[PDB]
């Protein structure tokens, strides 16, 4: 048997404390997604492993490799933001397209950024890893250093980056993502990480009567894309998915069907994307980084 | 500038381990469900609190109250399981109907069993709480006067306590406005299928699976299946029109009664069944694959 304890608040207030509480699952990938992901992942386990090894980032002559990376970023920043036919333009795989598949749930249930490097013939002591601004750098030294530099979205937690080399020589680098849009996340094999718009009563994303792509300035100087699309009212939230492929944003609805796409001069921080479709007008916003 | 550590596993071993992992959220109420709950809960906090106070369990002369409880459970055990019209029969409030709303998310994100008791005129130290078999027992008792050992007659209240509720983690708290709150998490409820709503309380949404996990005894209707060990569960089979998608059907309990509702587009149906024992609702399972829905839920007395 046991004895109760006195509280300090009435019923009402104790129930209010519960109502406004920060439940753990609000900071974890939704159960349905994790379940579906786990299910299909074991069915393709053997092939996915084979493909992972087949697509490991290789380490190349550092200096040359790093400049090539800088020119890519530099060139990209010269793109003029515009809309394009998703099925006709940019159909060729792009340099930053791997970011689409860099997100995966971790054992802690949170969303994580994970990338894989081939480090065969190198020892852990010969490998350094740095995160400066929005680029991750892997450098190995035996004669000159070899390495790899890649975009590292701002949302990836720099204080919790982990790095281990498997027995089959795969450098794994991962870190959780801070504050991704958990409620809207959809994990799919194709799109990788997409978000589903929410039907709201009170919009949280400012409408601006500007139909199309815009690129504004977040509440702190940084940039972010703003899209306004007029879509048939016969489209429900569950019929629409927004996703990113490097510096490109794709929107696809099917119930009736549409497919839009936009290229920008910066990389899209996908897991932080937000979309609210209501009254035939869907507005998408997502942070951008370079 | 960090340096990597060498692991003891190969890549595929690590992956297989992640895939079969027991993710935290697989033991928590689904995010959307919690979100929607809190959303509408604040929208109706006032009224909800009114009704709660108006429906608090009271403590009564212990011996009498306990006899009454055994009586009610005895009468119930004599019920002949059968289907009944959900809108025209068992329309009056029942003794175990509170169970439909005893389920609620807790701060730890798990599904909890929560019951409230009016405990005015009692100090937290005068109240005792214990779990005996499948019943929750609350007993209070105060002295008659200061300086004398004599006690007043014990008052109390006993209620059905589903087997799934965790006996080792019961917590009891008395508010400032005299409402004894008793909570406890539920062990392994059907988290993925849970649908919370004020009207149905805790409902289950059947799943469309390729591999039927529940048995098909090829016979429509309700059936009380008894296992070698003595355990009992309800097994319900229903042929439903193919136009009904899993998301169009909901199953839920109200004490010793089970309700099934389906509506799509435009067609709908509404069936109900009464049993001689209490349903352990959160443990309910339902799968509807190609016209045949099967529902199984543990029974208990």
């Amino acid at each position: 048997s046991i004895f109760p304890t006195r509280d300090s608040r009435d019923l009402s207030s104790r129930r209010r404390s519960l109502i406004d509480w920060e439940f753990p699952q609000m900071a974890l990938v939704p159960l349905d997604q994790v379940f579906d992901w786990a299910e299909r992942s074991r069915q393709s386990l053997h092939d996915d492993i084979v493909n992972m090894h087949r697509n490991l980032f290789s380490l190349e002559p550092f200096t040359a490799m790093d400049n090539a990376f800088e020119s890519v970023m530099k060139e990209m920043s010269a793109i003029q933001p515009r809309e394009f036919h998703p099925e006709l333009e940019y159909t060729q795989p792009g340099e930053l397209d791997f970011l689409k598949d860099a997100y995966e749930v971790g054992k802690d249930g949170r969303l994580h950024f994970k990338v894989y490097f081939n480090v065969k013939n190198f020892k852990a002591e010969e490998i350094t890893i740095k995160a400066d601004k929005n680029k991750l750098v892997v450098r190995a030294q035996k004669s000159e250093s070899v390495g790899r530099s890649i975009p590292l979205p701002p949302s990836v937690d720099r204080n919790h980056i982990q790095a281990t080399i498997t027995t089959d020589d795969v450098l794994v680098i991962e870190a959780p993502v801070n504050e991704p849009n958990y409620k809207a996340i959809k994990l799919s094999p194709e799109k990788g990480l997409a978000i589903q718009p929410s039907e709201v009563q009170e919009r949280q994303l400012a409408v601006k009567n500007k139909e199309g792509l815009e690129i504004v300035t977040a509440e702190d100087g940084s940039k972010k894309i703003h899209l306004e699309l007029k879509v048939d009212p016969h489209f429900a939230p569950k019929d629409v998915k927004v996703w990113a492929k490097g510096n490109k944003v794709y929107v696809h609805g099917v119930t009736r069907e549409f497919y839009k796409a936009f290229v920008t001069p910066e990389v899209v921080d996908a897991s932080k994307t937000q979309a609210e479709i209501v009254d035939g007008l869907m507005v998408v916003e997502a942070p951008l980084f370079k």
